[PDB]
């Protein structure tokens, strides 16, 4: 009582999962959390979770080893980024490690269906909604916090990395400073599809996020994006834009820098990107690798890209690539176990 | 892109235990109480279902569901007033329906017949007739929604949808008929929406972000928030209200402006009301361009501004008299100018929307 919800205090009941959680939130503090078998939620019309998109999510995998030990990755970057979105759409604050330990137990549940193929892990995928039966657009003192659970099976079509296809319009726009692009909010996505679709029918798969007057590179799809090059100092670089209100903070972006920073073998920043610098870098033959970081696709190269209607070249798979290769082949080592780390989280 | 649900399709139920009314005399929280019925379509594979208009009740949504994960959520904001003869009326509800589906196209959900949807919400009203409410300025708001229902996690269009009805008696905004002012906070570090963007189309992803704004707007003690844009500080938006502006301009010309669809402004109802009547009077300027504080600014000092407002259905016009920007107040004239304008737009709002005045406007129930 009188703050959040606590694990020990989780009541058990026994293509998605068995069992889902479910947490309530009511003016003076938070029910205690519940796990109970998947069903559907059962919503007040006037829920400002469907009128005024008082929605958030989180995204992240749990990993199974050789040693049949089911991990999370980097979970408390998740939690962190989950309170932060909380805080901004003006939510129930709760306890991180609670809210883990409370994802811990229902992986425990439904520990058989984690999958143990290569590339494949189990998708969890914590919401958390305003539940306010009310038409004003207020802080909404009634909350639903559930988390749902569900098997991937390998982003890429076999075991071979193939480039994807992006589009890159002016005219479309995620996100802005003094806005929201910073936090995983439902409200963010849902005008992107529209966006994909144009994407889809120009002949790209996903689209490069332009933003600002000298069109800066932002986001790729749903992904971070990173370029490795020889920048106009000479110094051979590796780039993604910064955490200035338009990007989302991701955890395998995060997990990318923190990894090339340690190896010290190249020079790893955080500095917005143009398309003016990147038609003068790929013009000199500067550019090794071009990338989308995110969860599902740990690291995801890019070939072409198509700015206002282009046919941009982008050398990546030429050069290896031996960046993403590194990239994906130290994470894996990580988190299926096959070497230790403080990056992992037993469950 | 796959025709629409018929009117002549709808079917009913009535309630079994209704709701309990408040009362004339009973104090009424907007949005908080609501109606008996409420209508209801589905969407999938096959198209459109029937409606029919059942009693109120919860909605079950998969946990997946895309309207709960990516906002593929839209609505609307219309009133259905009563006059002193009983006789039930929306205002410029084609309008509505018109921003309808333009927002559904957006996000990328099913498009329908915009009088079918509008026979199936005067029949709701129709059905609640009891609940629209007698006392001078209230009215009963008319709440459709739309929203994706994917049983999936993946951002794509919908395969599946629900459309909505409910309804809601509400007071009056302003008791006894006198209109008072807001106060504005201007802070330029939140945008409400960027060209490009999705500010001029009604998606519940526009309000979401806004809460902690009002919030801040609520510590800073002012009464509202005023949404700037761009390094230039463009005045677009008064809460969830459009703004006009009645002043003398620069050229010496009287005139009322608000700003133009450009798509950082949501196209409101009363904002084209209050253009179309201005120019239908032809005693002062009327024109869609960009307001920005430094204009305001520079007619502050000068005595050129008379009123400043926010317009759109639930205050129909409400007076700013102050405004917050770089810790400083800017005393906004509208009060002691009468306020004249504000007061005339009120007036005949109130006598067409009552029936006292006739007009095309008015859409009988
Ligand atoms: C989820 C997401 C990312 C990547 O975040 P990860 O935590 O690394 O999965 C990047 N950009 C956007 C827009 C996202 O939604
Ligand atoms: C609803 C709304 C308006 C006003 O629209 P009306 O149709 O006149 O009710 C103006 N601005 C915003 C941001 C709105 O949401």
């Amino acid at each position: 009582a009188s703050s959040s919800f606590k694990a020990a205090d989780l009541q058990l009941e026994m293509t998605f999962t068995d069992h889902m959680l479910m947490v309530e939130w009511n003016d003076k503090g938070w029910g205690q959390p519940r796990i109970q078998p998947f069903q559907n939620l059962t919503l007040h019309p006037a829920s400002s979770s469907l009128h005024y998109s008082l929605q958030l999510f989180e995204g992240m995998k749990a990993f199974k080893g050789k040693d049949q030990q089911v991990r999370l990755f980097r979970p408390w970057l998740n939690m962190d980024r989950m309170l932060r979105s909380a805080m901004r759409l003006c939510l129930p604050s709760f306890d991180k490690l609670e809210l883990l330990e409370c994802i811990r137990r229902l992986i425990e549940v439904d520990k058989d269906w984690v999958p143990d193929a290569a590339g494949t892990s189990l998708y969890v995928r914590p919401v958390l909604i305003g539940n306010e039966p009310s038409l004003g657009v207020s802080q909404p003192r009634r909350a639903l916090l559930f988390v749902i659970l569900c098997p991937v099976g390998a982003y890429f079509p076999g075991g071979s990395v193939t480039p994807v296809s992006l589009l890159a319009d002016p005219a479309f726009i995620r996100a802005w400073v003094g806005g929201v692009g910073n936090y995983k909010l439902g409200g963010n996505y849902g005008p992107t599809v529209l966006v994909q679709q144009e994407a889809l029918k120009r002949g790209c798969e996903q689209v490069l996020w332009l933003y600002g007057p000298d069109h800066q590179l932002t986001e790729v799809g749903t992904m971070n994006i990173f370029v490795y090059w020889t920048h106009e100092d000479g110094v051979l670089e590796l780039v993604t834009p910064p955490l200035n209100g338009v990007i989302l903070p991701g955890v395998v972006r995060q997990s990318l820098l923190d990894m090339a920073q340690t190896w010290g073998e190249f020079r790893v920043v955080e500095r917005t990107i143009t398309m003016k610098q990147l038609l003068r870098a790929l013009e000199e033959g500067r550019v090794r690798e071009v990338f989308g970081s995110g969860t599902a696709c740990q690291v995801c190269p890019v070939h072409r890209i198509l700015y206002k209607d282009r046919n941009l070249h982008i050398p990546t798979m030429e050069n290896g690539p031996e960046l993403i290769l590194r990239f994906q082949k130290e994470l894996k080592e990580i988190q299926y176990g096959i070497r230790a780390h403080e990056w992992m989280f037993p469950v």
